[PDB]
């Protein structure tokens, strides 16, 4: 098969074992590839990377491109439809880790994490503030917002959120709109302005976990233009950051994985992959 | 009032409209001070600094030392007690917050909270763990290591704890001594070896919030010989260090003071002071 990114050595011993794996990006199997190119019919790949239309029209016999994630702006959907091919992702796996992420972001920059720790490493050893009894703000409640919030009830947040539609089963309050949300907010979670940071006011924080001194804080994993950031961060205060860790752990990794395995043993079984987008 | 040592700013204010208020670390106050010796009934204090002998023998009209925290070591009790002075404490208000960075500190091992912000502003931009079905061990079940467990309940964690007695109500699990503890989980929490370490495996991590290769982490909030810490920590590899902030809330800071107005009113009334010791 072709696959066009590195994941994990034992993803990737998993493919060695029931797959004759042509790694784009290692030079020592350019020939071979080449060679394999009318007998490859698996693409294993990653949502950045995806798979160009120039390459799809080189394998003629592909039919599945196995996304390990979500992401499907770096494939033509339709366009492999067309030519009969599967294009599947990993659902429903990462949004717990991202939620804790966002979670672990959050008392990093309550209860200074980041400066408190530099302090003690940097020989040179500022009240913090607690969760409980504050307005956690939750922008999005999918999947990783709801994790998010119930993580949060444990520390003694209320929780509010906006929306996109309400939930049942719980007591959160339901807010019209983002504003509306950030005027009754202690701390913003971004799970999907100036006036929004304006209205969280200056003890108020922003925690991101989505995409990219009037506030006491914020905690971001994720940041517009990645990696070349922006600069004033590693410099701002009240600011703990992340490499875009969401879904950094092993677990899930090795749950996405195991999805893209499951996807392709199925096509190669004669079956539908079950993750087909 | 003898202010032995400084506290909030706004714990402060309450102080100087109450009471004439006399701090033994100000040079600007010491002669007031030597002047209303005879005329001082109320020393206010930290657990740190206490009330030495020798000062309790300079106050003869002292009736209340208020200890903003639960400290003990630097008073004398029954000395007090025999000169039939009240002396209190601040008790149930500091353990939910110093299980909230008992929790912040495992979040940013588990997930390389330091090592992953220090990456992004070091410009220099490793999979983490997840705690889903991870077993946390808790070491000391007391208020600290309750409010700890159900906290790391919401993470998708199994309790297990040790234990001094049973919990009931709860569905967690109680091990006969410390080192069957830590045979038996994936974080450590001392909330009351090398062995013990030892058999929290290469997977394992400790986090101390309470008194001073072969393990995967560590964030300590609490060290021997403080703050003159051991060095090597700042150097050791998969840490979080704080400069013991396991109770540094406003909140929490804002209970206590509250506390230590409330037994000092109380014995200026001629009551006995709800919290003495």
């Amino acid at each position: 098969l072709l696959l066009v990114e590195p994941m994990m050595p034992f993803v990737m011993d998993e493919l060695q074992r029931n797959y004759s794996v042509h790694r784009l990006y290692q030079a020592a199997d350019r020939p071979a590839l080449e060679a394999a190119l009318p007998s490859i019919r698996a693409v294993a790949t990653g949502g950045g990377a995806g798979l160009s239309n120039e390459w799809m029209e080189k394998l003629p016999s592909l039919g599945i491109i196995a996304i390990n994630g979500v992401g499907t702006d770096k494939v033509d959907l339709a366009r492999a439809r067309r030519r009969n091919i599967d294009v599947t992702t990993t659902p429903g796996v990462l949004a717990d880790d991202v939620a804790d992420l966002g979670i672990a972001l959050m008392l990093a920059v309550l209860r200074r994490v980041g400066d408190g720790d530099r302090l003690v490493r940097e020989g040179r050893w500022p009240l913090g503030h607690s969760p409980k009894g504050k307005r956690i703000g939750v922008l999005g409640l999918g999947q990783i917002g709801r994790a998010l919030a119930s993580r949060a009830e444990a520390f003694g947040m209320s929780v509010r959120y906006w929306n996109r539609s309400t939930l049942s089963g719980v007591d959160w309050i339901a807010h019209q709109s983002p504003v509306d949300l950030a005027r009754d907010s202690d701390v913003l979670a971004v799970c999907v302005d100036a006036s929004l940071l304006q209205a969280l006011g200056p003890e108020g924080i922003v925690v991101n976990v989505a995409r990219g001194g009037t506030i006491a804080g914020a905690g971001l994993d994720v940041f517009v233009n990645e990696p070349a950031i922006r600069s004033e961060f590693h410099t701002t205060p009240n600011t703990v950051l992340m490499p875009h860790q969401g879904s950094a752990t092993v677990e899930t990794r090795m749950a996405m994985g195991k999805l893209v395995l499951a996807n392709l043993a199925a096509h190669f079984a004669g079956e539908k992959a079950p993750n087909t987008v």
